[PDB]
Formats: structure tokens, sequence, C-alpha cells
């Protein structure tokens, strides 16, 4: 398909923060690594670092951080005070935002109206999200070890407490909203998770939008602003540092990784506009491909499959011949393992046009960047093909070489070099999980192509499988009749569920809640360990995985097929547990000390092992890979032997519908055969009850649909299969997708805007519309925008919502409403049309047209895990530690002193944040 250039570029890096700094740097051989500090860890980082193996500590402080960058909060479409006080993650994002749009002439531009963004982001706690739920499981903790030593016993805070606003909890996907908004954009957004391919991901997909003319301008980019302790904390149980702390990318001496932070940003145009308009062209890209590994390898560890096999789909795409590729920036890690896989990947591929390209890697001067590690290899490439220079690989001393030494140090700059028919560089992207990504980029040029292909045009969607898991309605089946006989899945809290918390009058007070809400829990899932190859995964995982599967199966799908799987989700809020356990070293140790108690050694490391035991288990290998979002797509492919594209994508409620947008642009632009489209989110937890709660009241009792004034707790998932309505038999159709449409937004005028452009695409009128999907969050401002709109748009549909049954289940809510409608049309026995709208803290519109097919869908180790975990307080007050006697006695009797810094629970209070449509922010 067409030129795409790219006509502006920003980023934020270990040692830079513009790109004439960063590429001085690599001319320079600078090494940009450093030791973090508390500054990054928010504790002394001594007290948590030990050997390899250690349980709670990690062995490596080495990375590439961003230090003494100062954000200016000024000039954005959105309020200096709120943008100040938001997480380095979104700070660093909207700096690249603001910096590539100005380097591109178009801050500010009217242009911005059909201006997109793509967001590659990790789904990890954060150091600000970490404010928000950390008092949650220290008061208990605090409470029981009161009950158990003193009652004047203290905990101290986890780190200095700080005011924090409720948006930081929004991790995943309002970033890329946030973006969209503060500079003024009026096209598609959402962020995706493909670990360390997610910047490639981010780029390839942006041009696909362009391609098919969803946008006239799109921003793709990353950002990598995980808590540094979460981040590091996970190499080290991976062990995939260096223990010779030699991180030296394709060096024989290299034994791993250091892992960074940073974001990076570009803007990209069709290369017919950007001539005409007269931009600045950095560099063009030709083509490029996606692709997953599939079958045969461990999550973690790469498979040279699926490398030949995204080289040959990028080759493919851009028209390039390999013969004339100069030069390829590597994934190359500085993982033994991984350098080896990577260089037989390129060996095989292509000495078959007999060529040997320069080679090189950007993570041996700033470190691996994880879902911002493709920014710098990029930048450097483009940099490159503009300049004719080529800078070196640092540290690299004594080169590896291929399998069958077809590459060796020949190949290797160690120093800037001269570039060795358009100038033509590579880059590649190898992210955890087997998610592949190949770019083929050309020196920039104004000479437009005479010939080149299009998108095919765009078709409604079938969906010809589904499956769900709400509440206790375990299945399709079950909620099919749960929906038909107008029952709800609403039930007290499961005893396990919030870990016991729901017992703790401190917390319940903090949260103003009088009991933990009546709603849709689902208490725990049966799933069988052999077929999914289950130190345990979390239920995040394992719900998506089983609902995928069994859509997967219900839709006939084949394995070893270029097949799609999207997952709409956002971060897993009980992940705060874990630093919530490990933090205790420090807190524990702090508090002894401060209040007067000399306890032994071995006294204190016993106290404070009970008390870690009682909020999380250890970290350990394979329970870790399950906290990183986007494997749990990737297991699916694994199990399917899958070979298209594997990620989340996160766009707050509206997830879904931005999977469906996703899903019609991968039609049109790919020979993906299928998409399987799931979606999870465990929004009973306590963490996003208390997170909700800051937006709006509960509904305590769980019990016109958009007159209620307050929302009901839901959790689950569910999945579909999606192909082109032209390429499935009618006996596998329960509906059809006609039109998704957004518009920017939250007011009466968004909805009526969006449900306008999606009649328009689906063909039909307002009065076609049988009945009505509301959103109906209870919310009270998005439910009275519906009220206004939706009965003003269908005046003669009746308006329902699926939440009545199974509650508000956020980042999942996009696919409830799709398959309670599909249900729905199914079974019609009257061409007859639905309507679904959804709104969220993405602040966009999304409106769906649905339609009825000609024939009813016709259908084709076992362990329970429950959800929660171990009681806190109970874990705590009966342990049964011989020890224990003899610090209770250490205790008796004592005036203890006060702490300095107690557990604080302000943040937990309902912060009272207005909603979108009331433009508190906006400028
Ligand atoms: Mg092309």
């Amino acid at each position: 398909m067409e030129n795409i250039a790219v006509v502006g570029i920003a980023n934020l890096f270990p040692g830079s923060q513009a790109p004439d700094q960063f590429w001085q740097q690599l001319l320079e051989q600078q090494d940009c690594r450093s030791k973090a500090t508390a500054v990054q860890m928010g504790v002394d980082p001594a007290k948590y670092t030990a050997n390899k193996g250690d349980t709670d500590k990690f062995y490596c402080v080495h990375g590439g951080y961003i230090s003494d960058f100062n954000f200016d909060a000024s000039g954005y479409q959105l309020d200096n005070d709120y943008l100040a006080g938001l997480d380095d993650l979104n700070q660093w994002g909207l700096y690249v935002t603001k910096q590539a749009l100005t380097d591109a002439g178009y801050w500010g531009s009217t242009a911005l109206e059909n201006c997109g963004v793509i967001l590659g982001n990790l789904s990890f706690p954060t150091k600000s999200s970490n404010q928000l739920f950390m008092p949650l499981y220290h008061q208990v903790v605090d409470n029981a070890l009161k009950a158990v030593l003193h009652p004047d016993f203290q905990l101290t805070h986890y780190t200095a407490p700080k005011k924090t606003h409720a948006d930081n909890a929004l991790v995943a996907g309002y970033p890329a909203a946030l973006i969209a908004q503060a500079a003024g954009l009026g096209g598609s957004h959402f962020a995706l998770d493909a670990a360390c391919a997610s910047s490639c991901y981010s780029v390839k997909l942006a041009c696909d939008y362009l391609h098919t003319g969803k946008a006239n301008m799109m921003l793709a980019g990353a950002v990598s602003a995980a808590d540094p302790m979460f981040v590091n904390m996970g190499f080290s149980i991976f062990q995939a540092y260096p223990a010779n702390n030699v991180h030296a990318p394709f060096d024989q001496n290299s034994q791993g990784l250091f892992a960074g932070e940073g974001a990076g940003m570009m803007v990209l145009k069709r290369q017919s506009d950007a001539v005409r308009d007269g931009d600045h062209i950095y560099a063009i890209i030709k083509g490029g491909a996606l692709s997953n590994d599939g079958k045969g390898e461990f999550v973690l560890s790469p498979n040279t499959k699926g490398q030949v096999l995204v080289y040959e789909r990028a080759y493919a795409d851009a028209d390039v011949d390999p013969s004339t590729v100069d030069y390829i920036e590597c994934h190359a890690t500085g993982t033994p393992k991984g350098d080896n896989v990577e260089l037989r990947s390129m060996e095989t591929f292509f000495s078959r046009v007999n060529n040997k390209p320069l080679l090189g890697s950007v993570k041996s001067n700033l470190g691996h960047l994880l879902t911002a590690a493709g920014m710098p290899g990029m930048t450097k490439a483009m940099l490159a093909l503009g300049k004719g220079l080529i800078p070196a690989t640092i540290n690299l001393k004594q080169p590896l070489q291929s399998k069958n030494g077809y590459f060796t140090g020949e190949q290797m700059p160690t120093t800037t070099v001269s570039w060795p028919k358009p100038r033509t560089a590579g880059v590649s992207v190898f992210g955890f999980g087997g998610s592949n990504a190949h770019l083929v980029l050309q020196q920039p040029t104004q000479t437009l192509e005479t010939n080149f292909s299009v998108a095919k045009p765009r078709e409604p969607l079938a969906i010809i499988g589904m499956d769900s898991h709400f509440g206790s309605a375990s299945n399709l089946a079950q909620f099919k009749t749960l929906l038909n006989n107008n029952q709800n899945t609403f039930r007290e809290l499961p005893e396990q569920r919030w870990k016991g918390m729901e017992s703790n009058a401190n917390v319940m007070q903090s949260l103003q809640l009088r009991k933990a809400p009546k709603g849709s829990y689902v208490e725990q899932l049966d799933i069988d360990f052999l077929r999914f190859k289950v130190d345990c995964l979390i239920p995040q995982q394992l719900m998506m995985m089983q609902v995928a599967d069994n859509a997967a199966k219900d839709g006939g799908l084949v394995e070893g097929r270029n097949v799609a799987v999207l997952v709409a989700m956002g971060m897993e809020l009980e992940l705060h547990q874990y630093r919530g356990r490990v933090n205790l070293t420090t807190q524990i140790e702090d508090s002894l000390l401060q209040q007067g108690i000399n306890l032994t050694v071995e006294q204190r490391e016993e106290l404070t092992n009970i008390a870690k035991d009682g909020v999380a288990s250890a970290a350990q290998l394979n329970q870790y890979t399950s906290f990183i979002g986007n494997i749990m797509a990737s297991r699916i492919s694994a199990l399917w032997d899958f070979s298209g594209p594997a990620i989340t994508v996160s766009a707050e409620e509206n997830s879904v519908y931005r999977c469906v947008e996703l899903a019609e642009n991968l039609f049109q632009t790919s020979d993906v055969e299928a998409v399987i489209i799931a979606a999870v989110d465990l929004s009973g937890s306590i963490e996003n009850i208390t997170l909700r709660q800051h937006y709006g009241p509960v509904n305590e009792k769980g019990s016109n649909i958009l007159d209620q004034q307050q929302w009901l707790v839901g959790e689950g998932a569910a999945a579909i299969v999606v192909k082109p309505s032209s390429q499935v038999t009618a006996e596998q159709v329960y509906a059809r997708i006609d039109a998704v449409s957004f518009a920017p937004g939250s007011n009466a005028k968004a909805i009526t805007i969006a449900a306008d452009k999606a009649l328009t695409l689906a063909g039909i009128s307002a009065a076609d519309v049988a009945s009505v999907e509301a959103h109906a969050s209870g919310f009270s401002a998005e439910n009275n925008a519906e009220k206004t709109a939706l009965p003003t748009l269908y005046p003669s549909a009746s308006i329902s919502s699926v939440k009545a049954n199974i509650g508000h289940t956020f980042n999942a809510s996009g696919m409830a409403s799709i398959i309670k409608t599909a249900l729905l049309l199914d079974q019609n026995t009257s061409s007859k049309h639905i309507a679904i709208n959804g709104l969220g803290r993405d602040n966009s519109c999304a409106h769906l047209i649905l339609s009825s097919s000609a024939q009813a869908h016709q259908v084709a180790l076992v362990k329970t895990i429950k959800l929660g975990g171990q009681l806190i307080s109970n874990a705590i007050v009966n342990s049964a530690s011989s020890s224990l006697h003899a610090i209770k006695a250490q205790f008796a009797g004592k005036h203890l002193n006060k702490v300095n810094q107690p557990v604080m629970m302000d943040n937990l209070k309902p912060q009272g944040i207005s909603a979108h449509a009331t433009n508190e922010y906006v400028v």
C-alpha cells in the first residue's frame, strides 16, 4: 500500500529529550544506562538488593532511566493543574506528543480533527497508581499486627504519601485518550500492548488506519513508565539480568539485559499528502508486517519460525527485494538465547538472496525500554537513513556469529560508519509472548509512486462464535437463559473475593461503605489444566483463555492459521498486591525501629514473613508471566498455533468497541482469516470498587434503567469470533456488526453525531432500529446524556441495558452488550436492527448497529481456582509461627513511640471526580 511519510519525531529517552541530542549521543558512543535510586524505587534500593534467587529481592539495579525531566504542564487543551498531578506515564506521553506535533508543524492545527493516536503501553502498576491502593492492604496488616503484638503498634506508610488523583489508576488505556484530548485530536485513539514490540505494532497499525482513510494523520508511539520496583522484581524472577553484570547486545560475553523507561512519538501521513502539504519527511515507511510465533516455545522464549515469517510478510508488504536492505536495527537485548535466535532468523532469511546487511542495536546505549523499545530503534534508523551515517553499537568487543557463520562481527559496526537504489533499513522487534514486527524503511523522497495497492473495501462483520462468563452465568447457554428470563446474577461478596478486607472497619469507613456491595461477582472458575498448560496464573488470564478457547471452537476455527487475537482489557488492579507484600520489608523494619522495639534480625525477618504471606505469595516464574497483559493473548495463539497479531487493546469502557474497529481494519489491510475479540475485567475487586467510587456512588444493595443514580458491581470475561460477512456461511452467524462509529466527547451531541455516522455506515435510518442497548452505566452524567440523546434519536425504540442483569464490567462492558444483542438477534423470528451506545472515561462516544441474519447459529485435569485469595487478617492473627510467642513478649507492657509516618488512608476517600461531560479541566 501507499508510502507513509514520517513528518515529525520526538523522544524522551535515558540521557536525552530531543532527537538531535539522542543522535549526537549515538555518534559519540554514549552509554546512557545508570543505577536506579530512590527516585525510581520510592525506597532505598539497597534494602531490596540481594543475590539471584533471593525472595522479594532484585539482583540488579542497572537500567536506562529518565533523570531530571521537569514536565511543563502549560499549553495543552487541559488545565495545567490537572496535568501536573498525573504520573510520569501521562506526562512523558504528553511531552513527546507536543514535541512531535510541533516538530511536524501541526500543533494546534485544524488538521488535528482528522488525526488519531495509537500508543504502546504497559499494563503495570505505576509509581502513582500504587498510592491509590496500598493503604487498603496496609491498613489491614496494621490492624492485624495491633491484635497480635500491641494495641499501639503502627505500620509505616510504604513510601512518602502523596495526594493522588484517581485518574492515575487508569493506567492502560486512558493515557492515549488523554493525549487525544490534551492535543485536540479528533480521530481514533487506543493503547495497545505487544510487550517489546508495542512501538512497531503502534506504527504499523497507525499506517493501516492511514491506508483505510480512517484518518488523514496519525500519531504513533509508546511509553514505558511502570513502577521500577515491579519491573525489576520481574526481571529478577525471570533471571533476565546478567550474572556477570555484562549487558552487551551481540557480544559473546553478554549474559542478560538491563531494562529501561521513556517515551517516543512519530507523526505519520500518506506520502501524497505530505508532499502536497510541504512537510519535512524524515523517512518513508515502505511496508511491514506483524506475526505471532504460535506454538512451540515458552511464553518468554523466541521462536525462529515466527521471526522468519514476519520477515517474509514484511518484504512482501513493502514490495521490496530483501537483497536491497543495507542495515537492520535488531531487537538484540543482550540475552544470549534471544541474540542467537535472531541471528539464526536473519541468516535463514537473508541468505536466500545472498545479502549481509549491517546490524546494530540501540539497546546497547539505552537498555531495553520495554513497550517503548522500538522507539529509539526506529528513530536511530530513520535518522541514519536521512544522514547517510550508521552509529556504533557500544560495548561490543567479541561479537557472536550466526549459527552457520553467515553473520559475524564484520556486519556489526562498532564505530560510526558511512552508509554501505534507495537507502533501505529494516527494524525488528520481538516481544515476550511471541509478538513480532518488522518495518521496512527508506530514505526520504518527494517522488510519489505511480502504482500502489489499496486497502480492501470494508464489510460488515459476522459474529460466528461466542462464549461468556459473567458472574455465576458461567457459559453462553446460561447467559442466554438468564437474559431471556430477565434474571440477574447479583449476589453477596464471596468470602475470599476481597481477601477478607470487607471485615476491616477502618478500610470500610475510609471507603464510605456500610457493606461490600451486592453484585455480579465471580467466586471461582473451573479450568482444565491439561489443555491450558497451567505458581498459578492469575484469574484475569485464565478467565480470558477459557472464553476465547470456547468462542474459537464455537466459531469452527482451525489450528495453524493466520488468525488475530485482540484482548480488550485494562490493568488488573490486584497487581498492586504484589508490591503490597514486597514493601513490608522496609515498612516493618521502620516500624520496629521507630517504635523502640529491638527484635533480633531473625525475629524481624519472621515477623516480616508472616505479614508478607498475609498479603500475597512471593513471586514465581509462571505467575509473574501472567502479570503481563499481552501474554494472555499469546497463550491462545500458542495453544492454537495462530500466526496473526496477538495483542491487548485498552480504551477504558470503549476497549471492546475499539477492537471491533481494529478488527474491521485488519481485514481491510491484511490476509488475516478471522479475529478473536476477547474481553476481561475482574471488576469486582476491592481495588476496582475503590477506584470507581471516585467517579460516582455504587449501588450497595445491588438492585427507566437510565433513571438509576448508582452503578452496579459486576465482573467477568467473554469472547467473540468475527469474520467478514462475505466469508461465512449462513448457519454460522449469530448476528452481523453492520457499523461501529465514534465521535469525540461524552455529551448528548457526541451521541447523536456518532449515531448518525453509524446509521449512515449501516445504510439504515433511525426508524429502522427496533431497540437500543444503552450504556446505562449508572454514572449520572453518562445516564443523563443518554436520556437526552437516545429517545430523541430512536423515539419508538425500547431502551434497556445488560448491566441490569450482570452489572458494570468496565473494560469488558462492550462485550456484554454485544453478546446480549447478538443472542437476541440470533433468536429473532419476526432485517431487525439494534443500536448499541457506549461512553466511558476515554471521552468518546461509540455507536454500533447490529442486525439479525437468515439462520440461527448452529452449535458444533480440571481444577477450581477461587478469585481473591487468603484472608489477610486471619493469616496474620492466627499465624502458627512458633517464634511469635517470644516476639509478643518483647512487646508486652512496653511504651511504644509513635511512628513518624503511619499508613495514610486519605487517597481512599471517594474523590468526587467530575465526568468528562462537565468539561471541568478543558481550557
Ligand atoms: Mg508500502
